[PDB]
């Protein structure tokens, strides 16, 4: 009898599904976990077009999975309580039609024995700590990558540090320190324990797909250190650039944060309404949150410039310079400059033309724009002290201009006319060349 | 110079590509294993139908990583000292056209970090038993099974406790404990170090394909224990049975690695040729060596009867026997019997009709084939002491059978006719039926 069963828990921790009697004495009503859960259950379905292979570790009294099971997926709960176990089973034998197995047995062999592609969905609430303190944080974060690594999505509530229990030593400082070596991973909510006033974040991870809740989609490769706050995913016709403004440790500071912040979204509003006469890539999707922001693109071909660079690549100077500094002039044009062209911002086509791509440094308004001029003759000489001639008396020619008439209008009609400009070395010049030698080296 | 840098290199352990003046230096030529490792290459790039992506794991002096990359592989090459990288880099330089590129770092951080799909094929050749001997076998064991998860073929040379050092001690038991949670594994080859009689093993391993000369093939899950010397892979169309004559500890004793051999053999002559009036499953690909046995078949539908047993699903099982008999009398008329007519050796397809799937046990020769009735009729009861009428009345009339008339035909027909066959319960009997009961308890 379910009875006998219940009472023979150590614990109920959850409610008994279909069996209201006992949910005064749940430790956890799971309601709210729940109604998270099967929102992600449904986008991911909704993605794959089909009901999911559920996997639930630790699964107790069996009440995700049963949720589940009853919405058509086909689960698998495993827990290392046979009393737990016990239960799970005479409620699926309550309801016949779900396709739902319980088994005995250790989190840490199953996630040794798992196949890739055998689930598409792991969840792990709240069981991962047990593993922490037996075994330590190397072994769980190897774990961890496993279950991401052979499946589509993990769905992780995590006990923290801050809990007040004996336990708690033995955690990581954070908890994204168990889930940070897997590609993807997104907090979704916090939920009360009942042990404490601490709350328990949950992650969604994934080693395979963008899983936000407007975009859902494969991708093949990841990027963290562009050319570790933001991550960047390549997939078919997308980049995903992810931008966490909530990072672990000391790692951001507020100033830092809030940059992260401000030139994400400063990159979307540009995006979303580009000025005419400028080629911006499309915009597929964004979003932002307390922790972090996103934004999908179109994905450009070409290389990024200080790759390009630092793996010695043939480049074509002139026709990267022309190409930047056509699009820089007609931004100028529109009223919009760009605060930091740098290699690591450049992307040069299989053509060598070249385009901006990162718009977080985009300005509107305000002497100006010669600091930006000033930059972008170390931008030249760096992309290279190092002038040769045209280059050179391109510079020079600059120089002996006004500055309240320096521009990008200005650079770019001089940069075109350069092979016509005086030779500076037949002038006493000589300092616009030191002074960006200087600026090079600063 | 590549003269100084070979000459601060702490050891020449390789033969230094494309300079041969140093081959007499070199601790090992690696000829030997490059003519192995080439010729896996091959396969795998014929199979995918394009030059591989190559991961090179303590690349040491590059030599296998600059071969693959004369051959059009694309290579990354990791080594933790700088001297060996240096040595690396130099002679890429000497090969401008070879898609080759080194870094410093230590293995199990590059392991961590890798995606899945960025390279097909990873090679570790005696550096594992250096991780061994710092972090032990645990995580040795998870690194190798990431390693796999995110590649389609790994190639191993693995030192082993024989050898006569000190860091032996370190070592497991057996070098197939650090790969045996991987899917597949093979022994291709053992090769001399020069520090001692003593070889190592040389071992392909993979999570995602089958990798057999013959037959090169994704499968989409596999097995060990059916219904742990015996491993199914199935793929789209087929099913790979493996069979390892050769197994790590005490597993097989010499007979049972003998019995191994004998039915896969078996299975495999009967297959190649099989009787008249049987359809039997047809075979796609087929090999043995000293240490294993494999055969690929075409794949067919049903579950195996003794799971739909375990899992209480609903049988029908007049057409279960029927099926059976009738596939049994047709074997007997062409003088072939099956010595081991077991639920896990039956399945059954979604018309309840059902087929043998294992003929390791199949006999041609010898009183016969009394023996072979009398399980038949154990085989009977279990599939169900337990018969009502009229499988009572069909066993109690094989019985007053003289045993000289014992055959399938006679089971069969008999069978067919047993509604019609005098009722048991009304005969004194009784013996029949108490002597198979203390069978199917034996
Ligand atoms: C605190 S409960 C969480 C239960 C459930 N996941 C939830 O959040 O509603 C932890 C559960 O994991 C199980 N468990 C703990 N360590 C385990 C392990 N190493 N392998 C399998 N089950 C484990 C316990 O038996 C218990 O049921
Ligand atoms: C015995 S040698 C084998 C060299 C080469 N794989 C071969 O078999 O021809 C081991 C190599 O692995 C490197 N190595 C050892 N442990 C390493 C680690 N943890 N990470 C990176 N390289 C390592 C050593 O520097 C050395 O070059
Ligand atoms: N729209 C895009 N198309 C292709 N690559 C991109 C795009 N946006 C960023 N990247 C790439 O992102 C990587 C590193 O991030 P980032 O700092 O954006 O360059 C580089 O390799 C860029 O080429
Ligand atoms: N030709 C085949 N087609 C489909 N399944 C097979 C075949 N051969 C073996 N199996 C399966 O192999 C699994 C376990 O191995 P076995 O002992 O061969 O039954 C069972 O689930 C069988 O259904
Ligand atoms: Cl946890
Ligand atoms: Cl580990
Ligand atoms: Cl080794």
């Amino acid at each position: 009898d379910l009875n006998t069963l219940v009472s023979e828990l150590p614990e109920i921790y959850q409610t008994i599904f279909g069996h209201p009697e006992w949910d005064g004495d749940a430790a956890r009503d799971c309601n709210q976990r729940l109604d998270l859960i099967t929102e992600q259950y449904d986008n991911l379905s909704r993605a794959l077009g089909r009901p999911l292979n559920v996997l639930d570790l630790g699964c107790a009294q069996g009440f995700f999975s049963l949720s589940l099971a009853s919405k058509g997926a086909t689960i698998v709960g495993i827990d290392f309580q046979q009393e737990n176990i016990n239960v799970c089973r005479a409620l699926a034998e309550e309801n016949p039609d779900f396709a739902a197995e319980f088994r005995v047995g250790r989190i840490e062999e199953v996630i040794a024995a798992l196949e890739e592609g055998e689930f598409d969905l792991a969840i792990g609430l709240s069981v991962f700590h047990h593993i922490v303190h037996l075994h330590g944080i190397d072994e769980v974060k190897r774990l961890l990558s496993r279950l991401a690594d052979v499946t589509q999505a993990v769905i992780l509530e995590l006990a923290v540090k801050e809990e007040p229990f004996y336990w708690g030593v033995s955690q990581p400082d954070d908890p994204r320190e168990l889930i940070e070596q897997c590609a993807f991973y997104r907090l979704i909510g916090e939920f009360d324990t009942h042990l404490s006033p601490v709350p328990r974040p949950m992650y969604l991870v994934s080693n395979h797909r963008v899983l936000i809740n407007d975009f859902n989609q494969p991708f093949q490769h990841w990027q963290n250190q562009p050319y570790r706050s933001r991550r960047y995913f390549f997939g078919e016709d997308y980049v995903c650039k992810f931008f966490y403004y909530d990072m672990p440790h000391g790692i951001l500071t507020a100033e830092e944060s809030q940059r992260n912040k401000y030139e994400l979204h400063n990159e979307i509003k540009f995006l979303t309404q580009p000025p005419a006469g400028f080629d911006a890539p499309a915009v597929l999707a964004h979003g932002e949150n307390a922790q972090s922001g996103w934004l999908v693109m179109e994905k450009l071909p070409g290389r990024l410039l200080s790759d390009m660079l630092a793996a010695g690549e043939e480049i074509d100077r002139e026709k990267i310079l022309g190409s930047l500094l056509r699009s820089l002039a007609a931004l100028e044009k529109q009223g919009f400059w760009h605060d930091d062209v740098r290699p690591w911002n450049v992307m040069v086509d299989a053509r060598q033309h070249a385009r901006l791509i990162d718009f977080g440094s985009i300005v509107t308004t305000p002497s100006w724009p010669t600091n930006l001029v000033q930059s972008f003759f170390v931008f030249v000489n760096e992309l290279f002290f190092n002038l040769p001639q045209p280059w050179s008396n391109w510079l020079y020619a600059v120089w002996q201009e006004p500055v309240e008439r320096w521009n990008f209008v200005l650079l770019l009609a001089l940069f075109e006319k350069k092979a016509k400009l005086p030779s500076a070395e037949q002038q006493r010049g000589a300092t616009e060349q030191w002074i960006i030698a200087q600026e090079t080296v600063l």
